[PDB]
């Protein structure tokens, strides 16, 4: 799967065929040709195949709070088969076993995977006392903390990962995003060096693989919050292997509007450049100017952004969630990754009820891969 | 009046009665019995009694602007009899001498107390000139300063205390609190190192001696301002002899409601603990949790607050004045102290129009104590 294959083979084959003389059209501009095919590499990178393999080498414990949900169940089978992770499912053990039989999956409880019963667990008194000490001043009474552990699955898995019993967690298949996130933020805590949280959704597009943030965490992020979201996204995408091409999208194109939304972007651009100059980023720009290099070079010759951009940053969540939701059905491709939570101290992600099984599979993998490091 | 009397005598008697054998019911928990005795003596305290004695030791000069008002005159008599302070009443001498006779009081002008006539005074030229130099930049012309020295008695007394002719002043029996306070603030100035003022009103409650903060001065306090109010009050309560137990009240119970008011309180708790970690204080909480320790230990066991809390700091003036009014009618007895003004350099206090004659006597003695320091 090495991307460099088409980089060296196709030119070298072309150079020997011109020396052999059987070629009808000489590509005299070999360096331009080299630029053309390296661009094809850069647009389509799988960025999942290395992830899966890394998960296979070191599977980790992942808790899925909504264990009864059928989509979770379908993904648990593929996780056990591919040897990606050690799945811990939370829910009523009786309904899971019945649905497994109806689904026909070969996973066997206590063998292939472990189950934690939400209604009864020996580690109950310890857990509610642990959750209460975090949430006593945040409006959770002792009596409330108990009731939460019996009926809120997401809270149960959060306590495990913080304790150390579980390595990571994947939730959000049932419920609104902010319900699960609220649980996550108070329990795990912000990662050191960060004071804001970022959500990222990825769509393979004609322009290539493309990422969008922030989709659910912040409804109206301020300037410094955008800058921190940008830097984390550049770090995460560099891990995937795709070099980061950041574009701060806005209705204004390089100062066409002086309204506060555009002013917020420009300030963040200066903030990002001062914190880490290496990142390739230019803003603000129209949406189209970030993908078609032809349009951007006409508005901005000396733009530091080169080629189609892959990290599009949004001024407010509404523009993001409406863009990503409209593109997911206008691309019609493999799911790649879903809502990637950035900034949390522990390896956690929250999904949507519309999330497919492949998305849950891919996302559980992504988390196992995060858990290998500390 | 020594509080330590009941704490020591009763246990030794109890031990002697058990050794004698006449004790029908033994008390095995002697250390618990001491705790119940010490809690009773802290609740029913008489901080006013030492204040009178300290005032008797060194009577100081006190100015009362409303010398014609009947309630002040009754209080001048009992002050003269007690020997607490040397009164300097202000008003028309004829109306005072005629009311003195009408009220059947044995006080003579020029000997027991001193009258300063507002309409005519030898030092008139120095007073309105000094007032002008203080208020020339706050909208007071020379012509306005003259009429103001004759018309507003509170202005007259404020000038005296700043000159040093009188050691303190008590006012407010007629008129709005702020009519005198604004004069007090501009003339005396803020206490060194203090940039906001505080109004404290004391009540005798079943739970114990109880004070409320910011009853009249600030409609809405900054978190910084709330902090300085709390810190000053605990210092003043320590002067009375009561142990400072502080509680920040709010409509939210320990983060149950996230609003501007609750956020405002919590920030102050941090600000107070940094400036003085020794002060026992916890918030935010409901009122009942501040008084009934049982309720507080059930929602917050680790609370640093121990027992009934004596210093109640409130979020806004509106809730504080409403509470104080509704409590002074539902608490049977207790003349205690009137509205206490904190943060002003020269010793002074502003009273309510409905302040009882006992409250004028008490608040005059409180001022004499304050004048003995610096």
């Amino acid at each position: 799967f090495d991307p460099r294959l088409i980089v060296k083979i196709a030119p070298a084959v072309a150079k020997a065929a011109m020396e052999s003389g059987v070629a009808t059209r000489p590509i005299a501009d070999f360096d331009v040709y080299i630029d053309k095919l390296t661009e094809f590499v850069y647009k389509t990178n799988l960025f999942m195949k290395p992830i899966f393999s890394q998960a296979r080498k070191a599977p980790k414990r992942v808790v899925l709070p909504e264990g009864e949900e059928a989509r979770v169940l379908h993904a648990t089978q593929e996780l056990v088969t591919l040897g990606l992770a050690k799945p811990i499912l939370i829910g009523r053990p009786n309904v899971i076993e019945m649905r497994i039989q109806k689904l026909g999956l070969q996973i066997k409880a206590g063998v292939d995977f472990e189950i934690v019963n939400n209604e009864s667990d020996p580690r109950f008194k310890e857990y509610w006392t642990e959750y209460f000490q975090i949430m006593k001043r945040r409006g959770v009474t002792q009596e409330q903390a108990q009731r939460a552990l019996i009926s809120n699955p997401t809270v149960i898995g959060a306590i495990m990962v913080q304790r150390g019993e579980a390595d990571a967690m994947i939730c959000g298949t049932v419920g609104d995003y902010h319900e699960h996130f609220s649980v996550v933020k108070n329990v795990f805590g912000y990662r050191d060096g960060v004071h804001t949280a970022g959500a990222m959704n990825a769509l393979l597009l004609p322009s290539g693989n493309t990422f969008i943030a922030d989709t659910y965490v912040n409804d109206e992020p301020d300037a410094e919050e955008l800058a921190e979201i940008t830097l984390m996204a550049a770090e995460t995408v560099r891990r995937f292997g795709i070099e980061p091409r950041v574009a701060l999208l806005s209705h204004s194109n390089f100062g066409s509007s002086d309204c506060p939304s555009s002013s917020k972007m420009r300030q963040a651009l200066e903030l990002v450049r001062e914190r880490a100059p290496e990142l390739m980023i230019d803003g603000e720009m129209h949406g189209d100017a970030a993908l078609v290099e032809a349009i951007r070079n006409d508005r901005m010759p000396d733009s530091s952004l080169k080629g189609s951009a892959n990290i599009l940053v949004m001024p407010n969540m509404e523009a993001a969630r409406i863009s990503y939701n409209l593109l997911r059905v206008s691309s019609s491709e493999g799911v790649t990754v879903g809502p990637v939570l950035m900034g949390v101290a522990k390896p956690v992600h929250v999904l949507t009820p519309i999330a497919s099984v492949r998305r849950i599979v891919n996302m559980v993998a992504l988390a196992v891969v995060e858990a290998q490091t500390q």
